[PDB]
């Protein structure tokens, strides 16, 4: 069975959740074989030969986004105390997670890089009114979204830079640089934690939240030919997951402080939410995306691409009860 | 059964090799029960507890020695290609695989810390005949040994300096420095990176290796009141295994290029190599000991010890077929 007849199906809604769940898992199966190894000296050998690789390297309406994710918008792993937290809490909870883990105090001034559709850039604003909070996002959209929302909640420490992180030249400094599930789209990164330094000063600390798997790194790209998966949610090889030490060996520029992982339940549970509130809101998000996208064959299509992302998110994250792709944390100061 | 009991029947020699072994492998066994935790989230939780807390912080005859140790009296892990690597060719053998790791070259001015009884030294200065070779040592009869050996092998490019590293000052600088299995003697660990940074220039090259577990760090020393063994092998708190990844997190002076792990069964060949060679010649061993320590019972003590410490790295270094504690190896320059 080739890949085209699986995309047919797919795309036809012939795939049932269970089949669709169980192909999803294999292909992940297939990657824990891929990256682990035998012994320590092998893993290390894979590890460090990526590392080294590396050191050598239309927009969805916002009502459509308002009808699949939670309250903000926030589009990265919550955070789940209960088994009966809404996704609306975990958002909550996750920005305050931040909070507490950057070290963030009232009267900072605070960078976030690639902040999304700006929840944590809001969340930090209001709860800190005396600190300036700069978003900085590559999409005019999201820029747009964040200063109308500061504006209805009456923040007037909020501002955004609109640019490529990877072109953006600037002296500022800021007493905190957040980058929340941004550096995995990030092709060079030892210039972008080069980068991140100048714009910090003694003071200051860098704040790193990504994807990761617990022993190896990957790019989230097709190991073979039965991989139908990966090329279909990132059909560019854009998207990097890092083992969740990788970043210990990018210190040129700044020092570790701390580092965490939290258990990759919490995103299952989130992808979990947003899947299962996309569901809820079908009929209604097939209705605003039509206009935009032209005909019901290419929402359909939209629909199929992020459901099924969420779907494939759970397989992952879940995966041996959290304990293969989880999210890392690290707190870094300038070198 | 209590210590008392346990170390009464030892030092007598009524406690078969069968017994020791299985009793030092089920403390060590203990210890593995200690150090791995349910999730990576506690693993690392645990791993920077450790991290962190590091941040706050008579001589044998040379004859014994070599009625013991190998041809150079290397009183570190060696390398065995084969099942029938003798112990004097497994020296030779780790003592290349340094010089390939720190990327040795003729020319170049090396400092060894901590060189015992300088084989790495005299090999690098036999093998690189216009290398500057200078071991550092905290031992007098260490420097007169390494001094004695390279006039007889005809070296004119080595010196000694005899100091304790964490008291040596010095403006002098080298292109490579070396510790082998030294680090772990290391109190303030921070504090020892640094000073080693300012040995360094912009083009030096600085080479670790240390005994480690792969998972998580520990002080050598008992757990628990079962444990007679640690604090028998060393009645000093003198003594820590970092994992193998510990140092990533002490790159404040440093930056990391290269990361490796040797597994435990070459350290495990190493110490049977020696716990062999020292039974085979008991006898003498025993002669050469009886005049500096008085009688023939305080020489049976200090074989005891050797031989135990012998006994339980093999059990140690072992366990697991090499996969539990072995050996990190970490290459870095100068911020
Ligand atoms: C996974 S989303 C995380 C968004 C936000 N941090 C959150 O937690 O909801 C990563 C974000 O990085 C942005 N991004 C990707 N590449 C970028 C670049 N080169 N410059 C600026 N933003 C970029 C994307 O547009 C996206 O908004
Ligand atoms: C495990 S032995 C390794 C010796 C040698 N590198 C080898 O591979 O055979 C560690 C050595 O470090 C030395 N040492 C320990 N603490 C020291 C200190 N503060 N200053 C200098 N040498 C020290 C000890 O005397 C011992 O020779
Ligand atoms: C960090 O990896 C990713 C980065 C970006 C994306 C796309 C981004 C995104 C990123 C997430 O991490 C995520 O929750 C997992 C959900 C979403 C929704 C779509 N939005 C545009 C997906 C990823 O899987
Ligand atoms: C690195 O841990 C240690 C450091 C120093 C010692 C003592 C030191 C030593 C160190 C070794 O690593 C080793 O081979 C394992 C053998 C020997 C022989 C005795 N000599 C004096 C023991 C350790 O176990």
């Amino acid at each position: 069975e080739s890949i085209g007849e699986i995309m047919g199906k797919l795309m036809q809604g012939e795939i049932g959740d269970e089949e669709l769940s169980k192909r999803i898992k294999e292909i992940f199966g297939k990657r824990l074989q891929w990256g682990y190894k035998p012994t320590h000296q092998q893993q290390l050998a894979f590890n460090l030969d990526f590392i080294k690789s590396l050191k050598e390297m239309y927009e969805l309406p916002s009502a459509f986004l308002e009808a699949a994710f939670g309250k903000t918008i926030k589009q990265s792993g919550c955070y789940f105390k209960d088994e009966t937290t809404t996704i609306d809490e975990a958002e909550e909870a996750s920005h305050e997670l931040y909070c507490e883990r950057a070290q963030i105090k009232d009267g900072q001034t605070v960078l976030d890089i690639g902040c999304g559709q700006g929840g944590l850039v809001l969340h930090i604003a209001q709860k800190y009114k005396n600190c300036h909070v700069t978003g900085l996002t590559n999409s005019k959209a999201q820029k747009n979204y964040i200063l109308m929302q500061a504006e209805k909640l009456q923040l007037s420490n909020v501002d955004v830079i609109l640019a490529d992180v990877t072109k953006h030249e600037s002296d500022k400094t800021y007493d905190r640089i957040l980058v929340i599930e941004t550096i995995e789209h990030m092709k060079n990164i030892q210039l972008f934690m080069k980068k991140l330094s100048t714009w910090m000063t003694e003071d200051s600390l860098l704040f790193v939240d990504h994807i990761c798997h617990k022993t190896f790194s990957h790019h989230f790209e097709a190991i073979d030919e039965d991989d139908w998966y990966s090329g279909f949610i990132f059909p560019k090889g854009c998207v990097t997951i890092l083992s969740a030490s990788a970043l210990l060996y990018f210190q040129d520029d700044v020092t570790i402080l701390d580092h965490w992982v939290v258990n990759g339940m919490h995103m299952a549970r989130s992808v979990d939410a947003w899947r299962k509130k996309l569901d809820k809101n079908m009929e209604l998000a097939r209705e605003i995306l039509l206009p935009g996208l032209g005909s019901k064959e290419a929402v359909n299509g939209v629909i199929t691409h992020i459901r099924t992302f969420c779907m494939g998110g759970y397989e992952q994250f879940s995966y041996n009860n959290g304990e293969e792709w989880m999210v890392a944390q690290m707190l870094f100061k300038k070198k």
